[PDB]
């Protein structure tokens, strides 16, 4: 309905497009060109920027702390002072959860629900909303008894895991993970039985953008892939998901218009 | 009800949403045309003065094996098509121009119904109104099928108005073709040119298929195609 952050609020009454800003090859400052994409989106009509600085899809290996900061917390830095929008930081370790709060960071984007060591304490500490992934959890084909009551129950579990550790249950929020353990059938299944986890009350994000599921439908490379990730944008918009994780966000914005312009007549 | 429709010797599965390419040597720059929207995903193709002798539909029916519509009013431009190779015809006046009504009738091909003036009831009574007269004087139910006219003679308010209560048109069991590629319901929202409107008509088009809507008529049909496959794989996991 609304989110509270450092004193500001975010619309939930209608769909909120998150452009990511990934910061692993930037490919003329790094910082420089980081700034002049976030800009990109800001103009296109994103409210909220994921500054993510992890290789989170599947192997190409892992990260430590000290690199992490290095890389996320200065773009976190000049974001907020430059510009005024939702920052989400997307990190899992204690260190960048408890810096990037300081540096202004609006968003706590953990792919792992805050499993990792004190990151659930540093999150509560910093009275920052955070946002839970369902993830199924190395490389094994994923497998459901029920898909839903899966979801349904991790949510459930985690929901309390931090209700305990002081986060109110609404700075919390919600995100079923497209593709992290989840086969095509698993994915579409999801998209299609998404309005389901409305019941816990708190707002719901999603992200199919540019993913295999949609790259494995029309077998296109990711910068093809734009239509479908739009067309599984305009899906979930229509069963009220609140905000919306996408690498084009011009796109999906213009989208999110037709829906709310739907949703209103 | 799934559904499947038969013409001319041939089958279009309506259990899944299909894609209809726009139609409008310039005959060859038309006939490659064609071909870009059939490699593209299209199973239908739409082709749109006193005379004009439309060869096109001769040229598509002997070029390809694919299915052949044209929205037409006049009562001599249905049946000369149906020699040339047609398999559907589409009115935007609903057959309201003198002979039509029957001159569709002798050809034995489908036929597409097309609203134009509480919004719902006023379209729904009109749709119910209408059909009494196709069965009352030639061409069995099964035949027809229903276009709601996407920006025809309706406010901006009005078309979302309908986008939205879509599904309610499922209650004549017959199947909808919608159009709002590129229209003015559209550009007004996302204050845009026609060719900037390419996102806008599949983000309708997905809205109207989730919707159950069988035939999409568009200007962008590899993007439209590519929507249709995440919405049939959406409605497919349920
Ligand atoms: N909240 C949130 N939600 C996500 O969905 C997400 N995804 C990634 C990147 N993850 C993936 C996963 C799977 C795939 C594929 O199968 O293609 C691609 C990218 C990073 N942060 C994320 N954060
Ligand atoms: N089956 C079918 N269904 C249509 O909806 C359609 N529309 C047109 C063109 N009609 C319009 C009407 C309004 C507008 C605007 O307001 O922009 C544009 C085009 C031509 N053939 C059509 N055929």
């Amino acid at each position: 309905m609304h989110l509270t952050a450092r004193g500001l609020t975010l619309d939930l009454s209608r769909p909120q497009v998150m452009g990511i800003l990934n910061v692993t090859p930037d490919s003329h400052n790094n910082l420089d060109q980081a700034l002049q994409h976030a800009q990109r989106m800001l103009s296109a009509g994103a409210t909220l920027i994921d500054i993510g600085g992890e290789s989170t899809r599947p192997g190409a290996a892992e990260v430590s702390e000290q690199e992490e900061l290095d890389r996320v917390v200065p773009v976190v830095e000049a974001l907020a002072q430059r510009f005024d929008v939702w920052l989400s930081v997307d990190t899992s370790k204690a260190a960048v959860i408890t810096e990037s709060a300081h540096a202004g960071a609006h968003l706590i984007n953990d792919i792992r629900s805050l499993q990792e060591p004190g990151a659930l304490e540093a999150a509560a500490k910093t009275g920052l909303p955070v946002c839970l992934m369902h993830m199924q959890g190395m490389q094994h084909s994923p497998y459901y008894d029920d898909l839903m009551t899966d979801i349904n129950r991790f949510f459930q579990h985690h929901i309390e895991r931090c209700v305990a550790a002081g986060i109110a249950k609404n700075k919390l929020l919600l995100d079923p993970g497209f593709g992290f353990g989840k086969n095509l059938a698993h994915n579409y299944q999801l998209l299609a039985h998404l309005s389901e986890l409305h019941h816990f009350e708190l707002p719901l994000l999603v992200g199919m953008s540019r993913k295999s599921m949609v790259g494995q439908l029309l077998n296109v490379p990711p910068q093809q892939r734009v239509i479908g990730s739009v067309a599984c944008a305009v899906i979930a918009a229509m069963q009220g998901a609140q905000i919306i994780r996408v690498h084009d966000v011009k796109e999906t914005v213009e989208a999110m218009c037709i829906v709310e312009a739907t949703r209103s007549a």
